[PDB]
């Protein structure tokens, strides 16, 4: 494998080769690997941070890219940028970015390592020796862009036939049009209904829907995400105020126990 | 170390990030390395390959950095252009480049691998393990850009101050001011004057001129290059018809074995 993040503390100016629009927020922002022959080279769990300086700061963000090491010649990071009414600095500076321009990749990152089959391989921090655990059921509370962490584990999870996790998405957006990736969770969901369980709530929802409305809360995890226990681990990635208010004191409540959760 | 051609096979497009005018028709291009803390990954006696399409074509041709892997980040190439009156598409198209703008870099390539120490490890043929050999005298003959892969050596040479290898330059140009990197060699020269002895012939001299006059030819070859010898090594590089027509055919009357000559 021609491992592009070879060195975690190597910045790589990685060329952007498209930008691509999803939704009225959201887009691909794909960039060249090293050679078209290149991974990324970025264990599942794990995150890159892009770094460049904007008005003079340095700016390093992190991001879970929707790519994967099957991918070469190429990462696809699927990117939020913020329209008004903290910064958004980065997505805007990705938006603003011409093809051809580069921006720094670093990686990988992350204290969480999907080793696959279950297990996963947790550091309490970067100089620690992971605790790993295998699971049977991941839990899986995105908020928003926070999907892509999620994703790369299921991703991961059922593209191993071997793996029998099951991964339970609660996927949080704004509202239904904010459901990012939706159609390729949809199919991951149609495609392996077994190992992946999908569902979402809308701060505001549509006239007509079918899933959850409002912050994720107690019913929601207790309903759609696995319930506590020694095979289940609860993963978490969503803006500061969804995992203090609506995502830790449920899952507190719900009976999750800190240890078996995990915030990316 | 960080190394850039980690795969022969592979094309790394590296960014031009510097464009300088070193004389009416030669440039240095340095273009970025992966990272800054990148090396290329050059050894001693080989090039690299730089390829792109020019109009609609793959062109691939050799180049011998400047730079070293000493150097981190960068690729230093001297590149001469080829002004009116052969083809030059690289050159051209690297002097049609816009800051920024990638070009595909392979290697490392070449039959012959300067180990250190005077020796010479040269394949027969990439399919070859190489005759390893050790000289004490390098002569070197290049005509124009032909010196990049003697320079190479001859840093490669005076960088190591055990080395006592000893480099004869017979550096020949259509005239002195196409005497490329001329204070790069008598800088070298004039610090290592022992292990580094240079000489110049040029087409046409200008009307005061110190060194040779014309096409390289057996009295410049005996007296500026080491007699032929078991620890005598000629290296050439240079036109097709400098080696054909004033390198070989001299070589010969001079008494330089084909097996102790070699041509990049
Ligand atoms: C391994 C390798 C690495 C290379 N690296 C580079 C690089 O770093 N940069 C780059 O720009 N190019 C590079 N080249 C291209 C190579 O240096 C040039 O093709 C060729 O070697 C020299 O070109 P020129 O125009 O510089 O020569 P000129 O300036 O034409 O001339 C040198 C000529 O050599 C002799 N000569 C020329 N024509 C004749 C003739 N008809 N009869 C007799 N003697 C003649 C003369 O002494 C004269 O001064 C490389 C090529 C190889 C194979
Ligand atoms: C490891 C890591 C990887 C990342 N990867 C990427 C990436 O690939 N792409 C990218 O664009 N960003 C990425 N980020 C940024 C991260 O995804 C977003 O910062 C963060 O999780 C939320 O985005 P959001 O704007 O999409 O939330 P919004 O859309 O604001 O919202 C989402 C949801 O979470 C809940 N929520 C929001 N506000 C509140 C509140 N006040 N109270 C209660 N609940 C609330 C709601 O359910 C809401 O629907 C990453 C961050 C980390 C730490």
């Amino acid at each position: 494998h021609m491992i592009t993040l070879e060195n975690p503390d190597i910045k790589y100016p990685l060329r952007l080769i498209d930008k691509e629009i999803l939704s009225h927020d959201t887009r691909r922002f794909r960039f060249a690997l090293p050679s078209p022959q290149h991974i990324l080279g970025l264990p599942i769990g794990q995150h890159i941070y892009l770094s460049t300086r904007i008005d003079g700061n340095l700016v390093i963000r992190p991001y879970t890219p929707v790519s994967s090491d099957d991918d070469k010649g190429f990462v696809d990071l699927v990117v939020k940028v913020y329209f008004k009414e903290a910064g958004g600095k980065m997505p805007q500076y990705l938006e603003n970015m011409n093809i051809g321009d580069t921006i720094e990749f670093r990686g990988p990152n992350g204290l969480l390592v999907y080793q696959g089959k279950g297990k996963f391989a947790i550091r309490a921090d970067k100089k620690s020796n992971p605790v790993v655990r295998t699971v049977k059921s991941v839990g899986m509370i995105a908020g928003g862009t926070g999907i892509t962490p999620m994703l790369q584990v299921i991703r991961a999870v059922l593209k191993d036939p071997n793996d029998h996790t099951v991964c339970y998405l609660l996927f949080a957006n704004q509202s239904e049009k904010d459901i990012l990736l939706r159609p390729e969770l949809e199919e991951l969901r149609n495609e392996h209904s077994s190992r992946f369980k999908l569902w979402y709530t809308v701060d505001k929802a549509p006239d007509a829907w079918d899933y959850s409305q409002g912050f994720v809360n107690e019913e929601m995890i207790r309903d759609h995400l696995p319930p506590p226990g020694e095979e289940t681990l609860i993963l978490m990635c969503g803006p500061p105020p969804m995992i203090q208010f609506a995502c830790l004191p449920n899952l507190e409540r719900v009976g999750h126990p800190k240890e078996r959760c995990f915030t990316f």
